[PDB]
């Protein structure tokens, strides 16, 4: 169902495809700009539904493996210009060994991975890494093919990395933070647990990818940008805009988790944003009246952006309200 290399209309690290053009449906244009992200792998009918709900736009499928050392396959529905995109610099390390230098010295020659799988919320238990330890410990390299297959399967499944001889480990949160393009300690401290760190990171945007798409906005909004960020999580979008050097004037962030909200608030302060950050807890508390007053108070929204959430319906309802209001 998906393209041969998932580079969308193009990725910075490879040659542009032969086709980099898109003609936006007439209704799909106009302010505001919108950016919707969903899992790439999904039945035909779902993406059909999403497209029909979002002004007939066809999704742009891209794998974040072209932006970092971990794969992430996503479909992005948007109405942004597609040309003159530039990446965040410097480019993220794109192999496990580049990203995690301490992992290279203990990487067995028989482990061919140079790229991690999609980063998820759950982590490999001590029990499993123990099983792997005992499975490889008996041999002083290399282990029988069937055990090689057993441990390679477990490692791929759980994104385990080598940290010593006979020792694999799940990624620690700082490693995940950097793989996703977040500043270090972005999710550390302040009342969030470790497992919740993994859950908030596992559900986030890959920042380099998103920034590559949003980079076209930098010239358009020198006054600063007003953003409706829906299901904003730990603020992947805001961090992308920030790393792009796009000033943020007003951000309306709708996020159910208090832990996520606090993470984003801390970040907002730490980066000394002069602009305004406004939090709402439920996407269902943004009615036409609330949107109206937000807009008459702060000006219209330049970008509305949301990620992988009836909640999609909430996104659509809200985007439609905003576009209606703005004309
Ligand atoms: N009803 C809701 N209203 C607003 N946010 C929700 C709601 N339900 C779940 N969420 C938040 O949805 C975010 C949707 C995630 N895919 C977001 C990841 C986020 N975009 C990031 O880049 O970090 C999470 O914070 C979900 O917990």
């Amino acid at each position: 169902r998906l393209p041969k290399p998932m580079i969308g209309f193009g990725v910075p690290t490879e040659p542009l495809p032969a086709m980099v053009r898109r003609t936006l449906p007439s209704q799909a244009v106009g302010p505001p700009f919108f950016y919707y992200e969903n899992v790439a792998l999904a039945p035909k009918g779902v993406w059909d539904t999403i497209s029909s709900s979002l002004y007939d736009i066809e999704p742009e499928f891209v794998d974040s493996k072209y932006f970092c050392a971990a794969a992430r396959k996503r479909g992005y529905i948007h109405n942004l210009p597609v040309e003159n995109r530039f990446p965040l610099f410097p480019l993220a390390p794109r192999t496990i060994h580049e990203a995690l230098p301490l992992s290279k010295k203990w990487w067995p020659s028989w482990d061919p991975r140079t790229k991690l799988n999609c980063l998820q919320t759950a982590i490999g238990s001590a029990q499993l890494t123990n099983r792997i330890r005992k499975a490889v410990e008996d041999f002083d390299g290399e282990p029988p093919m069937r055990v090689q297959k057993f441990v390679l399967d477990q490692c791929r499944k759980w994104n385990l990395v080598w940290v010593g001889r006979n020792k694999v480990a799940p990624l620690e949160p700082d490693e995940v933070e950097m793989l996703l393009g977040f500043p270090k300690n972005h999710t550390r401290g302040g009342g969030i647990s470790r497992t919740d760190r993994y859950k908030s990171l596992g559900n986030s945007f890959q920042v380099d990818t998103v920034a590559y798409h949003l980079s076209v906005l930098k010239d358009l909004f020198p006054g600063g940008i007003n953003v409706l960020s829906l299901f904003s999580g730990i603020g992947g979008g805001e961090v992308a805009l920030y790393r792009l050097g796009i000033p943020l004037n007003t951000v309306v962030s709708v996020e159910k988790s208090e832990v996520n909200r606090d993470i984003v608030r801390s970040w907002w302060e730490q980066t000394n944003q002069r602009g305004n950050l406004i939090h709402f807890n439920d996407v269902q508390q943004l009615n036409g009246d609330r949107l109206e007053q937000l807009i008459e108070s702060f000006g219209g929204f330049d970008l509305v952006i949301g990620g992988s959430p009836s909640l999609f319906s909430s996104y659509v309802r809200i985007l439609d309200l905003v576009k209606s209001i703005m004309s």
